């Protein structure tokens, strides 16, 4: 990849500023402009590109610098001497390796790769292997203890014992009560083929990973330790050594929020995890009779490793932008370029707390972009690498690069659901002209690119607006909002904490209006930390569409201890919020609207409408009601103004929205969900609440140079929720 | 019904008692004969009924009481004086009333039917009315709050201030966010219609019900209930009253596992829980911090009442009958009769521990059957009441008899899931010659009926067994298994305990073979108590099949504490236990089963069953595999022996097996999902297991004269299991 990016933050308020972090190959310097992105869907039928440049606020040339991306989760423990003493040494730790077809996995390991001096334990699908170093002269000494293991709890050490002239490597199935349990060693002679080590033979103790770093570990890991001695007059374990003997001795339910190993010895030794390894994951001795870490951390005292974890990329700021006065809020981006190369760095400028700057706020479902940063679909066929070509389109795609890591919606390599997403990495879905699908009927554009609909629409009709993202929402609650007359959602606010619940919620309560433009929206909880910045959690727990399914007792969050999964699941269904709920489910196509109305309370906005059918047309999908759909905790007086038909056959009800596969919640037939809503109705509080339940909606706002229906709707919602 | 009855237990060994109580409404006394039920199913086209009659072993004639039945939860405070003082009388509560359109409904009362004095607070649709008695000579006060009060949290009370000389009624909605929030008094000059009660007026205090027969059972949460001899317009709680003047004030969360009120007050005023109201559930306070009401109990302090609830008859023992060491292990009943009448208690004769009977033995699922008890299926149309009459089936069935309680699988009045099951009740279900199903294509018998035809079937060829229930699997752990060459299980043994699955699969370890001759097994967990014996709880929490959904936070277990729902959501899935697991789920109707094997270990089995399909008959259903079905965490050596096949469309995938609408946990088509498989495999550790995963399947057992495929089937599995 020519040239890309990230940000520190995606969102800044006049005089806050963002750090902007560049990796580009090319020797010549890169320019960077800041533009205001106005349409980011290339689909030719369609508006098209649109930015305005605003180099006089900003433009810079750059020196270009390679910077890396290295995936792969392990703790470090640094400032530490070199392990072992004239007795010997012994390490081991409690495994369950997860993917051992994977390569050489190293358990933990310490290597002064100068020095060729130290040790590393790895597993393979060839066995259980101690490497040691064999100073400068030599390659290192190798012992195998060859073993077939599964995907199970293995107690495995080495020890290297002076005294009786012996090496050890062996492994030992932690339940014995199984079939044939593991049971196996191997020892050879020692033969000054080892030496107690010097202090410039000093290097950092890693867990998880080797560094000579290669050999990422997957799997869980379980109280790892390390020994200057041999244990008092069966694999040693911590508990067998005195404490003059052990050189550290690791607690993993120490410390569960937070990125810090903690060593329980009084050498204090402590460490710290990169790339985000999952915590909070049930141990050894958990058996169910705890199902939440907070109360119960000796059940979770285990870390899950990824060799393709990736948080934080570390890469030096290349530039930075403080937000003037003189800016107007809107979704702006850094357009970098080099060699013919280009990218965008989008973020947000937020208006200031109670200074609005226009009567219409939309929201960019940041969270739900993050949670969707850099899915490889698998889906990057010689088919959309050609329509990406031919449109002009972002030229990269997380499936042909996977350096950038991956989305919550993929598996690891080991097979475990992602649960993390970093926003410190280069995310290629949210660029300006990337397309998700090759979408045989418009663009197949999803989140940040699909949100541009309707920001192009709005620009277009002339209803000026600012932008806050779900991050502003966290920080500045409801009372960001309040100010504004109406808040607009974008297509899909998927993801949401408690707090950005609370901010929508209270903003009601305030007597606002709610413009829900998407589908599916409220539906996942996300978890953030302040130790943590950068990260969302993802657990998907329960039941609903999930595209892996949690672990049982795994369903609180390691970030902030709350409970994770669906809304639902946390007694916040959508249709609290806004009258509908996720109802069906089918492929990126999408439908018609019939009108149902017109002499209730709102039949106003159906004016300039005709009957019956509306909405057949669509950039995303090819239709206004797509892809995800709401139907009607409703409010009484919600009043149907509209309802999809019409869809293909192979959508489906929201699983958990049923009971059986025959019967829903509601306890009608399933084939009741399969529509789309739009709903109007009145808080109680002076506001109105406007949704159409339908992810597609806004890519219909384009169609027909800006004359059509979807487009006089929306109009007649927002004049209405302005005077 | 005319005669009727249950036994304390259902299991007894030798020299074990059992209590059968009876309850008869004829003049005449009734006669009790002691029958070993053989079969059980009244379909004509089949065995039809067989009983051994063992009238010298035990026969009786007995005296005739008619006994009742009176469902609705409620607590009963004991032995306490008449509430109230000179200064007057407060009293109040938290409530959250479920189903308002169900009648006066009384939040706590307390009223000495004969002097007509005392108290009522109760709630309608009419709001909340306070009822005073006044004495031998008029009729009670009444004083009405006219309110129209939803299912939200209220404060409500009453108060009697004769230092004012005014009675106030009033009703605050706890939640005062919400946009138009009830609040409502009414104040009555109070006139001396109302004097402090004297030492002759105490009466029992209660919560959820009005005596003056009881009556008026309260629907929905009532929460920190409280009395008061004193003063102290918001609401008063207990909390605003001096130690002096609270006559009792309890705390729900004090308690959650037993069946006792306690009073935090210094008079130690506690009280009883009848009839089984449900605990451990959300109380006023509870925000989605806490999920578990053991760590949090201050989240949990409500109780749910409902006017249907029904645990423990009270029935006194009409005879008794301890267990001869001289009678056969096995399954029997007691035949009781008057007037033309005819009903069957039955019950388990227990082998001895360690000295087995028998080479087999049968496990009866006697927690699956009270699960399952009384479930007023809502399908006893004419044509299925007829039905029952042409073969002579058991004459009576829950939906003519709401006073018999209901099932796990119904829901209470107020919509709320039926979580208890009580076994001290009689069990229309559970008795011989009872039909669920309208079968179209066979009897439509269902566990304790479906069940026999397997031992109809083993009487008939000649294997000795031993019988078991699932008590007795919980109370003596897999030692009580051991002995056997063989277990089988029932046609649906449906809901375990952890006790049971142990019991089970140290059977296995310990070199056993398994039967597993039903489908869906080993699904929901069950929660028992010491403390509450003869109940059982179901929770039905997350995903999967399931007649109702639990409430966020809700879902351990209030009798022992445990995580509900799903096995599967402990970390327990049917695949490790039969290597097979509950994949679909249709109407009640079967089809048949296609060969693969022969070759493969175990292939013997196969031995005398031609090719190529098999099995399209049955008594249950009209084929060997349907209604629930196990297809194939499970052994690399499971050979799959048999696939079922052309299944009408009615059928469905079993929703706890979806990821999506789309996509299974194993990430094929949900149409891999809709097939019984046949498996046979070596545990590894001198025993194997054959796995039908068909309910349906022992009701093929009894055709053609009990010589057919099936049939040679399990002769093969059975006479191997015996070498």
């Amino acid at each position: 990849i020519t040239i890309t990016g990230y940000s520190d933050v995606l969102s800044a308020g006049p005089g806050e500023t963002v750090e902007f972090k560049v990796s580009s190959k090319s020797p010549h310097p890169f320019t960077a402009e800041l533009v205001r992105v106005i349409h980011a869907d290339p689909n030719p039928a369609g508006p098209g590109m649109r930015f305005e440049p605003l180099g006089q606020v900003f433009s810079g040339t750059f020196a270009s610098f390679d910077k890396p991306l290295l995936p792969g989760s392990f703790a470090r423990v640094s400032g530490v001497p070199a392990a072992g003493s004239a007795a010997g040494l012994v390490a081991g730790a409690r495994i369950r390796p997860t993917a051992l077809a994977r390569g050489d996995q190293c358990v933990m390991s310490q290597w002064n790769t100068a020095r060729h001096a130290g040790f590393a334990l790895l597993v393979s699908e060839r066995g259980l292997e101690l490497r040691l170093g064999a100073g400068t002269g030599e390659p290192p000494v190798c012992v195998l203890c060859a073993a077939r293991l599964e995907v199970r709890w293995y107690d495995v050490w080495f020890a290297i014992d002076t005294a009786s002239n012996r090496i050890e490597v062996g492994v030992t199935e932690v339940d014995g009560s199984v079939a044939a349990p593991v049971r196996h060693r191997t020892l050879q002679m020692l033969d000054a083929r080892w030496r107690a080590p010097h202090s410039d033979d000093a290097a950092d103790l890693l867990i998880g990973a080797l560094e000579d770093r290669r050999a990422h570990f997957n799997g869980q890991i379980e109280a790892p330790f390390v020994a200057d001695a041999l244990p008092s007059p069966a694999a040693p374990r911590a508990s067998d050594f005195s404490t003059d003997a052990l050189y550290a001795a690791w607690d993993f339910a120490r410390g569960i929020d937070t990125l810090k190993i903690a060593d329980t010895t009084p050498h204090a030794r402590h460490g710290t995890l990169q790339n985000l390894p999952t915590r909070a994951v049930r141990s050894s001795a958990w058996n169910g009779r705890e199902r939440c870490w907070r109360t119960a951390p000796a059940h979770y005292a285990a870390i899950h490793f990824h060799d393709d974890d990736l948080h934080d990329a570390g890469w030096s700021t290349d530039f930075a932008f403080t937000v003037p006065a003189t800016l107007k809020s809107g979704a702006y981006a850094m357009r970098l370029s080099v060699d013919g190369a280009t990218d965008y760095l989008p973020f947000y400028v937020r208006p200031e707390l109670g200074r609005p700057g226009a009567p219409l706020v939309f929201v960019a479902a940041t969270y739900t972009y993050q949670a969707y940063a850099n899915y490889a679909r698998g889906n990057f066929d010689a088919a959309l690498r050609d329509k990406v070509g031919r449109w002009g389109a972002y030229p990269h795609n997380p499936d042909d690069h996977p350096e950038v890591g991956l989305a919550t919606y993929n598996l690891h390599s080991d097979g475990s659901g992602v649960m993390f997403s970093s926003r410190l990495r280069p995310m290629l879905t949210m660029r300006p002209g990337f397309l998700t699908f090759d979408d045989s009927r418009g663009s197949g554009c999803r989140h940040y690119i699909a949100d541009s609909h309707l920001l192009d629409w709005l620009e277009h009709e002339g209803f000026s607006f600012d932008v806050v993202t779900d991050d502003d929402l966290e920080r500045f609650g409801a009372a960001l909002l309040e100010p504004y007359a109406a808040v607009l959602t974008g297509t899909h606010p998927e993801y949401h904490t408690a707090a950005t619940l609370d901010a929508l919620a209270g903003y009601k309560r305030s007597g606002g209006n709610l413009a829900y433009l998407g589908g599916n929206g409220f539906y996942w909880r996300v978890g953030r930390s302040e130790r943590v910045p950068g990260a969302l959690e993802v657990r998907r727990t329960e039941g609903g569409v999930r595209a892996w399914a949690a672990e049982a007792g795994e369903y609180f969050h390691a970030l902030d201890g709350e409970y994770g999964g669906l809304w639902r699941s946390s007694a916040r269904t959508p249709q609290q919020l806004v009258g509908v709920g996720f109802s069906s489910q089918g492929p990126f196509e999408g439908s018609h609207y019939r009108v149902l109305a017109r002499s209730q309370p709102g039949g106003s906005l159906l004016k300039d409408i005709a009957g019956p059918l509306f909405g057949g047309y669509g950039l995303s999908g090819g239709g206004a009601a797509g892809f995800e759909l709401d139907s009607t905790g409703t409010p009484a007086n919600v009043i149907i103004l509209a309802r999809s038909e019409s869809h293909s056959a192979a959508f489906g009800p929201a699983l958990d929205a049923l009971l059986s596969h025959t019967a829903t919640r509601a306890r009608k037939t399933p084939d009741t969900l399969i529509r789309s809503e739009i709903v109007y109705y009145e808080t109680g509080y002076g506001g109105a609440v406007f949704s159409v339940g339908s992810i597609t909606f806004c890519g219909a706002l384009s169609h027909n140079d800006y004359r059509n229906d979807v487009s006089t709707l929306l109009r007649n919602v927002l004049i209405r929720f302005s005077r």
